[PDB]
């Protein structure tokens, strides 16, 4: 290279950005984008720890990113744990705010 000297110690980093990360609502798949264009296929992990277990999907953009969507069951602050090669990323777990409220209801009229 020409007077490069651009081999810093920590360069490969991953950050999440999206609506599902900032906040969300019950019974709604929180969709967000994960910056993995630099990280590159490695040992990325995905987990959510909140007031309820919410499944997490994984998509292959085969371009330079990773799409994920989690469907919560209860309102509250969800913790999206995202580790990369046994190393927590700078921003995770991402505390996502989820709103929502349930209530009981009747059915029949005259039995």
């Amino acid at each position: 290279g020409s007077s490069g000297s651009s081999g810093a110690i920590n360069s490969r980093h991953v950050s999440a950005y999206g609506p599902g990360l900032s906040h969300g609502m019950v019974n709604k798949p929180a969709t967000f984008t994960i910056v993995t264009k630099d990280a590159g296929e490695g040992g990325l992990s995905l987990a959510v720890e909140g007031p309820s277990k919410a499944e997490i999907t994984c998509k292959d953009n085969k371009d330079g990113t990773c799409t994920v969507s989690y469907l919560p069951t209860a309102p509250g602050d969800y913790s999206i744990i995202v580790r990369f090669d046994d190393k927590h990323i700078p921003g995770s777990p991402f505390t996502a705010k989820i709103t929502g409220d349930d209530s009981m209801r009747s059915g029949p009229s005259s039995g």
